[PDB]
């Protein structure tokens, strides 16, 4: 699924990621959009061979099962196909974890390089919220 912009800050609202660590709405939705522009489908493999899954690119090497992944963890118990549902639960389930392991949003480089200390707010600007 391709969110639009206003409706994924309403689904990651609702499930409870709005604020979550300290980090608005507005943070959350910058990051999603420059990891996957907002499609649950998105996947890349990175340079170690850990792969990164959907809306957030959440990688293999520690968060998620892809069977192809030696010596990683899966610390949030999933599949990794399960990043990548319509469905964005178990994405923001994951990211909960993520980002309370001692590093913040910094976990998500695309976010420190491209939405920390800008006017994240942007991102939400004009939603029903
Ligand atoms: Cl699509
Ligand atoms: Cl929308
Ligand atoms: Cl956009
Ligand atoms: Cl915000
Ligand atoms: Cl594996
Ligand atoms: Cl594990
Ligand atoms: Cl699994
Ligand atoms: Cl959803
Ligand atoms: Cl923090
Ligand atoms: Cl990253
Ligand atoms: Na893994």
């Amino acid at each position: 699924k391709v969110f639009g912009r206003c409706e994924l800050a309403a689904a990651m609202k609702r499930h409870g990621l709005d604020n979550y660590r300290g980090y608005s709405l507005g943070n959350w939705v910058c990051a999603a959009k420059f990891e996957s522009n907002f499609n649950t489908q998105a996947t890349n493999r990175n340079t170690d061979g850990s792969t990164d899954y959907g809306i957030l690119q959440i990688n293999s090497r520690w968060w998620c099962n892809d069977g192809r992944t030696p010596g990683s963890r899966n610390l949030c118990n999933i599949p990794c196909s399960a990043l990548l549902s319509s469905d964005i639960t178990a994405s923001v389930n994951c990211a909960k974890k993520i980002v309370s392991d001692g590093n913040g949003m910094n976990a998500w480089v695309a976010w420190r390089n491209r939405c920390k200390g800008t006017d994240v707010q942007a991102w939400i600007r004009g939603c029903r919220l």
